[PDB]
């Protein structure tokens, strides 16, 4: 059994190695190659905060809603492990803020001791009059593909640094099984017009003192077009910028202020924190998730696909690792 | 009209940009001295995290709980100002940890959003079965006591470090008002049997991607015997070592082991943190705050004594300045 993954964002890492603990035993040549263009640091997943948060509004799928679920457990089951700095993983509590009052999210008994704000926390906030407290975990991009790529390797799987030109390129080496973690760019492999760039901006700046998350919303503008404030290990990430259709992989200026000063209006002690860097990437939009099978070529080969997480990957990533490693299995049934 | 303030810590500091404030334009010569035997960083208010929190059984004077609310309410009108930097200050969310149900604390209507634990997060940790969460703020005492000391210099009041033997050498230099605040020390100006050192133990260490205080709790240790974890801007606070009547101002190895073992079974990312520093402070330990005015015999000199605040000196050293400022007032008053 051979096979591929195309990806080395955090969706194909994570099903090349849920692929590899599910099916290594039985399989006897389990042989699992990555080829990806762009490793880390490199990738859309390097540049998120890695806030777990889905959307607001309830998915098209309901099953997302599972896989977001399934992925939170696996991380606060290893939140207090001790590789979780390894992974990049911790605890955060922290705020959402909206001018109006909105319908509670589906994740709400997700995450822990959700509720709503008090009128005194709401006064720390003036343009803002309504919103939630909770606490949830932020999986650092970074930390987790460097840690994912040392832990498939000492299983195995051998990486590869080529784009992919066709699926049936591929398959011509001889793959049994193409896994398509792709990302934004999966139109390129077989177009797709419900794939989208969500284009993103995001500020890394040094405010230690600051302990909590802050993410507002403008529920006339779309999701992450107002101001966030997300805590890392050693940096807070400021953002607030979603474009569709934009793909200029460049920092824009506009973009910049837009940020900087949507953040420091939203917490002043941002002024005096340093900037210590900025960078750009791509959600891959989509309705909804593509997480299937299709048989493609010559004399037959299965794809398992897997991209079009927007501004969710992180947080969905296990589910959908599992439920790729699923399809899988059923590959190898029908194979006897 | 010439002050004397013995003290550089929290509660003399405080006290003394207080008095100015409220007085200097009343008192056309308001001479304030500051006369400290050790300055920052070697007053033991630098050795405190800072926390906001008060003792949790009710105070034996009741004033004490206004005292605190009015520092946490001062606190927290300031935590959202570019000032809030240079003072130390922010917010900070976090957990309380205890064996069995008990009664809520006294202050836990001063506090943002106070509640229970739910069961997943009390299933974070084995080995405590009941707690709470909610939202505090930290002022970290090093940036405080700098930041008032800035305040002060810019006010004319001039600081000197000397050791004072007793309250009438002040009085015979010519001091009209003498204010006490002098902390642990403060029986060799006058004997007082109720004030009794709390010797602490905390190490600094580096582990960044801690969001959360967590303070456990066992009451039959007593307080803060029992590990903490407190990040602060900088490092994260680990302790849990109050001594009755030790004045060995010595880091001591077996409270070393207790202090590092202890938060590392609570929170076992702590092992691969870098340990960067160790500190001993004495909190000033009496029943009460000993908070109040007395006529001493010279030659005779006014005294406002403003000391005892035992393991919350930060959390009410605002509400006490005030007091001890009114107090100075009633002076004024009977003076004409
Ligand atoms: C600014 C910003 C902030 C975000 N914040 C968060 C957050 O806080 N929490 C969260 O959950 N999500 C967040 N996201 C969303 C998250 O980053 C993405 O959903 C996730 O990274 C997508 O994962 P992926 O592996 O599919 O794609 P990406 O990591 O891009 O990986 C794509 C991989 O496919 C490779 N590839 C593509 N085409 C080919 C080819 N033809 N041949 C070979 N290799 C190819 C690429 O080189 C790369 O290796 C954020 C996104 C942005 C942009
Ligand atoms: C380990 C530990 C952790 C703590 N953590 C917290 C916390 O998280 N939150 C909280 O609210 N509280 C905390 N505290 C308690 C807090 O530090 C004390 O309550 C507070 O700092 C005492 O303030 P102070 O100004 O009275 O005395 P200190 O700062 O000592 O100031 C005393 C001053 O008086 C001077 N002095 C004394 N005698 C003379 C003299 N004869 N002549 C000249 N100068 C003299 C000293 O040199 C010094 O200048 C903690 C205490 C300890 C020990």
């Amino acid at each position: 059994m051979r096979v591929v993954v195309i990806g080395a964002g955090v969706i194909g890492l994570s099903t090349a190695l849920c692929i590899h603990e599910r099916y290594h035993s039985v399989l006897q040549p389990l042989d699992i190659k990555v080829y990806a263009d762009r490793f880390t640091p490199l990738t859309t997943t390097d540049v998120a905060a890695g806030l777990w948060q889905p959307y607001l509004s309830d998915p098209n799928n309901p099953q997302e809603a599972d896989w977001s679920q399934q992925t939170f457990d696996y991380l606060l089951s290893h939140v207090h492990s001790p590789n979780a700095e390894n992974l990049g993983l911790f605890l955060i509590s922290g705020y959402n803020l909206f001018h109006e009052a909105i319908p509670d999210p589906s994740w709400k008994d997700t995450v822990l001791g959700f509720r709503k704000l008090t009128p005194r926390e709401l006064d720390m906030f003036p343009d803002y009059g309504y919103g939630w407290f909770h606490t949830s975990l932020i999986l650092e991009g970074k930390n987790y593909l460097q840690w994912l790529t040392e832990r498939l390797t000492e299983r195995g799987v051998k990486f590869f640094q080529r784009k992919v030109e066709s699926f049936e390129e591929v398959a011509r080496e001889g793959a049994d099984v193409i896994v398509n973690c792709t990302g934004v760019w999966a139109g390129a492999l077989q177009r797709d017009p419900l794939l989208q760039p969500g284009r993103g901006q995001i500020m890394k700046v040094d405010a230690p003192w600051m302990k909590h998350f802050i993410l507002t919303h403008d529920l006339e503008r779309g999701i992450y077009n107002s101001p966030y404030i997300i805590p890392g290990t050693q940096t807070v990430t400021l953002g607030g910028i979603f474009q569709l259709g934009n793909w200029s992989e460049l920092n824009n200026i506009q973009d910049h202020n837009t940020i900087w000063e949507g953040c420091c209006r939203l917490e002043p002690t941002l002024k005096n924190a340093r900037i210590i860097g900025e960078r750009t990437g791509f959600r891959p939009v989509r309705p909804q998730i593509r997480l299937e099978r299709e048989q493609l070529t010559g004399p037959n080969t299965e794809v398992i696909h897997n991209y079009g997480h927007g501004g969710y990957g992180l947080t969905i990533h296990w589910g959908c690792a599992l439920e790729a490693a699923k399809l899988f299995g059923r590959i190898l049934e029908e194979k006897k």
